[PDB]
């Protein structure tokens, strides 16, 4: 059985897994433009999280823990709200992957799509 | 899993170990805009074999959280097509281990500057 929102929400934010039972908004907040918000997901992905039909083709771009700390620029920022570990980086698509073109289409479908929402 | 084997993975799915270290998997640490800056000499040489690796990895995002928390972009350039990401993970300052967590993270951030 799928974990309830009550149970899944007990994980620290960065270790949460969105599903139909605990969706992207519930886990990670509303998509939005601010520096603190995520901007990724169309309505279907938002509602289904890792249950989304094309989730594996998105997750193939998410970094391992080793790669996350190995590839990114990591910083620390202390503010009246708290202490933050900051990260930035870039992941290259493999243009020799037979599914390259579909990967671009899939990613374009989800980037900043919240701007079109009712 | 040798260097030859582990290197077959896409960069973002690599696992650094003593046999395939952070430099070999992810490049030299450095200051440039998409070079990694994280790791003292011990971490660089051992990767996920570092004995305090669990206290670092507790801050690494799941795939769901990576795509849920971050600001994601795409850039096309002479080098290819890139997925860009930025974000921030809040430490829990009510955790009694908070101060040790800050110390452990600062031990590795930009530490490359102090060695060749
Ligand atoms: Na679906
Ligand atoms: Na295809
Ligand atoms: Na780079």
């Amino acid at each position: 059985t799928k974990k309830s929102a009550a149970e899944a929400s007990k994980k620290p934010r960065q270790k949460r897994t969105a599903t139909k039972a605990y969706n992207v908004t519930q886990a990670f907040g509303r998509r939005g433009p601010e520096q603190t918000q995520g901007n990724f997901g169309d309505q279907e992905l938002i509602r289904q999280g890792t249950d989304y039909k094309h989730w594996p083709q998105i997750a193939q771009f998410a970094p391992s823990a080793s790669a996350f700390f190995g590839m990114s620029r990591i910083g620390m920022e202390v503010t009246p709200s708290g202490t933050w570990l900051t990260y930035t980086g870039a992941i290259k698509l493999d243009d020799k992957d037979p599914n390259f073109k579909d990967q671009v289409i899939l990613l374009n479908k989800h980037i900043d799509a919240y701007k079109t929402f009712p």
